[PDB]
């Protein structure tokens, strides 16, 4: 039962172009196993994904996100086309998950970017995500209680300096 237009995709169909893409790009196949589940909806033989509205598809991306990596110089199509699409999403969340990498690793100096960080900085926006790590305030604090979660971890594993 789901705490309260889509598109399926087979669970297949998904780990095939995580592993092949993931691979090509230089992002880890975990940090997409991580990601997806949170943004999209689970089902028997694989995942549904909304592409109405803002936000949109596997990553569910807003245009101006996506649009900031195709300035960037990554060969997307349009956010209204390719968020909708399994190989496109897929690389536009492993495109921004390496420039937020860069962002973060810039403004922390010395620290690591774990997958939670890297989806805080994924749902929030860079500028946003790095706001929450200092303030611990959302800037946009309307998301779903495993965002929040995710989000939470995220900034424990920022503050600590180890596992512990
Ligand atoms: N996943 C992107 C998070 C995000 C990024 C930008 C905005 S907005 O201020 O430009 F409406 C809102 C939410």
């Amino acid at each position: 039962l789901q705490a309260l237009s889509r598109v399926r995709f087979t669970t297949a169909e998904v780990d095939s172009a995580v592993a092949r893409i993931s691979q090509k790009i230089g992002v880890p196949a975990s940090y997409y196993q991580f990601l997806i589940p949170i943004e999209n909806f689970v089902v028997a033989g694989g995942f549904e994904t909304t592409v109405s509205g803002s936000f949109r598809g596997l990553g569910q991306f807003n245009r101006q996100t996506w649009d900031g990596l195709r300035r960037l110089g990554r060969n997307l199509p349009a956010f209204e086309e390719g968020s909708a699409q399994l190989n496109a999403s897929l690389y536009a969340i492993g495109f921004l998950y390496l420039e937020n990498k860069r962002a973060y690793e810039a403004s922390f100096k010395g620290r690591v970017f774990t997958h939670e960080i890297a989806y805080l900085y994924h749902n929030q926006g860079a500028p946003a995500a790095e706001q929450y790590l200092t303030s611990g305030r959302l800037v946009y604090p309307k998301q779903s209680e495993a965002a929040v979660a995710a989000v939470a971890a995220a900034r424990n594993q920022h503050v600590k300096e180890s596992w512990a």
